């Protein structure tokens, strides 16, 4: 039973429906009459009706917007039957992949993350980890590929950039030194998560670092 | 035989060969080991060896650069057998479309075109036609959409731009008044054709216009 190269249909389509994807067709339709149908989840089983097939020509259509983040791949079967009811083909297994769009913003595991460092640790010691998630397609695109930046430090002394964040790991480390509890005892960092490798959709959270003796 | 939706492969690929197109696979391989082959012009018949299928995996592969302007479509059949060589599927018909690149420069029908106009003619009167052809795919791309321009006018009197060319059609026109046979009896224009609607590959030729009483 052949399985068909995947038919791509992007999520969140808009406008008039139904829309044509792709024609599936027996080359025996000059020998005898051929009537097409499809079965499976997305066709005659839940969700019913997302895809339909023009009985007579074999144009496969989609009848509504899709959401990759709810169903990413549909498997159906097509059938080719003649007037006398005989099968003109074995069923063909039909694979449809929902193609991703970047329609989910990253989200931080917490709105405020807490750590602490020692006064005289050392430019590149580990303070804490911040983390986001993105629900988009981490396998075939960058839409869920998260770059952590630092947006602002408070207060800005002794110098701006007392800290850095590793843009992939979200691990926060000491960048320059002169950390002095008694001059400046807590810092409030605004941290950013952005997909498209830094360029895309973004969100912010807070990291509150307590300077210790 | 089912005919599957066409697989696109662009002309003029560069780099490492063979390149993978698409996995053509039987779902009957849970039961028994399956072995795949292909046939047709471009596989086992001339041009032999353009496409191959990997026997155990069913990856379909193209083995060299294609040229849309020599062959635009291939038709193959895939086949599926078990260790003993018996068939576990009917064959599947496989269509392959070669997609276009802008690899053809427009050519003028002539190197020098000839035309004429009456001294008295009013701005807007049509003088003559220049015309070019492009061999790229004028049905699905812009690689053949030609735009025309006048590059230079000799002589430049009584004004620059005695003439104009309609930039979709190649119709050359009287633009401003003052044509007088007895002061300037011919003009030589350099005309240009460029595809991608003017932004792409270009060529030039000459238009010679005799001003008549
Ligand atoms: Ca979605
Ligand atoms: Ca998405
Ligand atoms: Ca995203
Ligand atoms: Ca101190
Ligand atoms: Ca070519
Ligand atoms: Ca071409
Ligand atoms: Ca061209
Ligand atoms: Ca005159």
């Amino acid at each position: 039973d052949w399985v068909i190269p995947p038919i791509s249909c992007p999520e969140n389509e808009k406008g008039e429906f139904p829309k044509n994807l792709v024609q599936i067709k027996s080359n025996r339709d000059k020998e005898t009459k051929v009537f097409y149908s499809i079965t499976g989840q997305g066709a005659d089983k839940p969700p019913v009706g997302v895809f339909i097939i023009e009985r007579e020509t074999g144009w496969l259509k989609v009848t509504q917007p899709l959401d990759r983040e709810a169903i990413a791949k549909y498997i159906l079967y097509s059938h080719a039957v003649s007037s006398n009811g005989e099968a003109v083909e074995d069923p063909m297994e039909i694979v449809i992949t929902v193609t991703d769009q970047n329609d989910n913003r990253p989200e931080f595991t917490q709105e405020v993350f807490e750590g602490s460092v020692a006064e005289g640790a050392v430019p590149g010691t580990s303070v804490m980890k911040v983390s986001a998630t993105d629900a988009d397609d981490d396998v075939n695109t960058y839409n869920a590929a998260i770059a952590y930046t630092i947006v602002s430090q408070d207060p800005e002394l002794p110098h701006k950039n007392m800290f850095t964040v590793n843009r992939d790991t979200g691990v926060i480390s000491v960048d320059t030194s002169g950390l002095d509890r008694e001059s400046y005892p807590t810092y409030t960092l605004v941290v950013q998560a952005a997909d498209l490798q830094g360029e895309g959709l973004s969100t912010t959270a807070k990291a509150v670092i307590t300077v210790k003796d």
